[PDB]
């Protein structure tokens, strides 16, 4: 069925949708590639006479089924690529913090490097550098970073996410005077853009103006040397822990490969001159042995998926550990040193495909290691129940990093608001709670018992990060949720949890329920929208 009276002069395509998982994949979409944002708007008022759904098309890496769902043949919705034109930017350094505008289907790689250019550049970023900025902005996307002990927060940065760093961002907005869509700007400190500096999916922005600091130069340090009793042992320290480093450099990632005793460590330092022995760099993504998987890696995952030899799965584990601790030392990148988006960047999209499971687990900066140790303890102990049994649904890592929250005080404006549905937004009944841990595991998609093992450790990171000691959210563009046969599938969760993690600590005013009827407002007709959204009634 072709859509009837799409404005004719923007062609309208079918293309395919896959995630970067591979494990939503759609046929025949009807797609368009908005030339600018008045197409944008032209488009959204056709689909709200003809009954489509209207989601922007980014460079669809996204875990969970925020742009349509996974087995509909040719879905009642049009999406609009956004990479091809609207990639605009420009920057504006003639305040005391330099602004950088960006029409939101540009690359986080594009925008970073746009800004290097100018002297400029961010704190912490997701690891990927092929995501637009629209779709980073959606989900709070983020890397890893606080500060070091005795650092200083650079004027136009941010420990938070990518949609704390918002001055101001335009959006396709419902105008009721006109009774149509319209472009509408807002600026930070309006209680009105709460909802859209990370609207999950609800709402499609064009552009947005960010603050930038001066370009940093970072060191980035990998080890491999240190076990994961002594990396993630309990508060009480001693030892090489996560925690020291994140006191003497503030920029933290481990990833532990299963059944394997030595993480890989991921350091990155402010360094102003390069360390004699260390490797300069003037590129993204230097772990060429990570991105491009030798065959001894590709063939033991396709022996454990597709021919269900999970018994094979500690060797794979040892095999990715291999991979990128052999890797590391061939291509002489455990000491790197450049400009900050070369080594903030580093993760191609050729690497192993998975999915995985996130939270953020908001808390007190000297708690971090008690949170870590606490994790860990309970993943080995259910990894090892279930190994009792023959099963082993988690091949993937075990992925750490940690970052300050979207407190607004970081933006550089006065009075501006935290995002209303970030997973980092502060809690106003804590302000000691300055930190968020974030915990992963990732697996090959489909691997047998997966979503019955996440979901026992769903309950239990609910169950244990609690009280005054902690609080979790959901990592939106990631799986949770999960009930035994599938993600983002739990009544409770999508009714209840969720919905409750964004009342707690918060004014009626600012809370899930506020931000739900802002965006429904915005958005009279639910153009913007998908079946989870739906589900989570949002
Ligand atoms: C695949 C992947 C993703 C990823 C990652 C590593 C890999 C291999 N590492 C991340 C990390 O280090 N830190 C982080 O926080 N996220 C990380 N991700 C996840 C990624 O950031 C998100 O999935 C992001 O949304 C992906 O951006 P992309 O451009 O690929 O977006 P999409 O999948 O097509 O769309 C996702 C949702 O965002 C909406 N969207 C996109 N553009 C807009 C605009 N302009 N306006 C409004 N919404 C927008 C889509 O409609 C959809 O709802
Ligand atoms: O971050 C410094 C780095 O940026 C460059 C451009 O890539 O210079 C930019 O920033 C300088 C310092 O503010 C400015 O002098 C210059 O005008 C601006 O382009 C590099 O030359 C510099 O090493």
């Amino acid at each position: 069925s072709q859509p009837n009276n799409f404005p004719a002069e923007i062609p309208l395509y079918k293309q395919s949708f896959k995630n970067w998982a591979g494990d939503i994949k759609v046929d025949d979409v009807w797609t368009c590639a908005p030339r600018s944002a008045d197409e944008v708007v032209k488009v959204a008022n056709w689909a709200k006479d003809n009954g489509y759904k209207v989601r922007a098309r980014g460079m669809m890496h996204n875990w969970s089924p925020l742009t349509l769902a996974a087995g509909v043949s040719c879905p009642a919705v049009v999406l609009l690529d956004t990479t091809r034109y609207l990639t605009a930017m420009s920057i504006d350094a003639s305040g005391p913090v330099a602004k950088v505008t960006a029409q939101a289907g540009i690359t986080m790689e594009a925008l970073l490097t746009g800004l290097e250019k100018a002297g400029l550049g961010v704190t912490a970023a997701p690891a990927p550098g092929d995501l637009t900025l629209g779709g980073v902005l959606a989900i709070n996307g983020h890397g890893t970073a606080i500060p070091a002990k005795g650092e200083r927060r650079l004027a136009g940065a941010s420990y938070g996410s990518i949609s704390n760093l918002v001055l101001s961002l335009t959006a396709v907005v419902y105008d009721k005077a006109s009774g149509a869509y319209a472009l509408r700007k807002f600026a930070r400190n309006d209680p009105q853009i709460a909802p859209l500096l990370a609207h999950v999916g609800r709402s499609l922005i064009v552009e947005a103006t960010l603050q930038a600091a001066p370009n940093q130069r970072l060191r980035c340090q990998s080890w491999f040397n240190i076990p994961y009793g002594e990396m993630f042992a309990a508060a009480g320290s001693g030892g090489r822990t996560f925690a020291s480093y994140l006191d003497s450099a503030g920029r933290v990632e481990a990833i532990w490969f299963p059944f394997t005793s030595n993480p890989w460590l991921k350091v990155w330092t402010v360094t102003p001159n390069k360390p004699l022995f260390s490797r300069q760099t003037d590129k993204p993504f230097n772990y060429p042995f990570s991105d491009n998987l030798p065959d001894e890696v590709t063939d033991l995952a396709n022996k454990i998926l597709s021919l269900g030899d999970g018994k094979l799965t500690p060797a794979f584990g040892k095999a990715q550990f291999a991979a990128a601790s052999a890797g590391l030392v061939a291509t002489a990148s455990w000491d790197l040193w450049g400009w900050s988006k070369n080594l903030l960047l580093y993760v191609k999209p050729t690497t192993l495909r998975v999915t995985a499971n996130g939270y953020a687990v908001l808390t007190r900066r000297e708690n971090v290691q008690r949170v870590l140790n606490e994790f860990v303890t309970f993943y080995q102990a259910r990894v090892q129940a279930y190994q009792q049994q023959g099963r082993y649904p988690m091949n993937g890592p075990v992925e750490i990093r940690v970052t300050g929250l979207d407190d607004p005080s970081e933006a550089a404006l006065s009075g501006g608001v935290a995002p209303a549905l970030s997973a980092i937004r502060p809690r106003p009944d804590h302000p000691e709670w300055n930190v968020a841990v974030w915990l992963d595991i990732l697996t090959l998609p489909g691997t047998p018992y997966a979503n019955q093992f996440y979901r026992e450790i769903e309950q239990w990171i609910e169950a244990n990060f609690n009280g005054s000691y902690a609080a979790v959210r959901p990592e939106w563009s990631k799986g949770w949720g999960y009930t035994d046969q599938a993600a983002w599938a739990d009544s409770a969760m999508l009714q209840t949890t969720i919905p409750n993690a964004f009342r707690a600590g918060q004014p009626a005013a600012a809370n899930w329920d506020a931000a739900k009827a802002a965006l429904a407002a915005y958005d009279p007709y639910r153009l913007f929208s998908s079946p989870l959204l739906d589900s989570l009634g949002l």
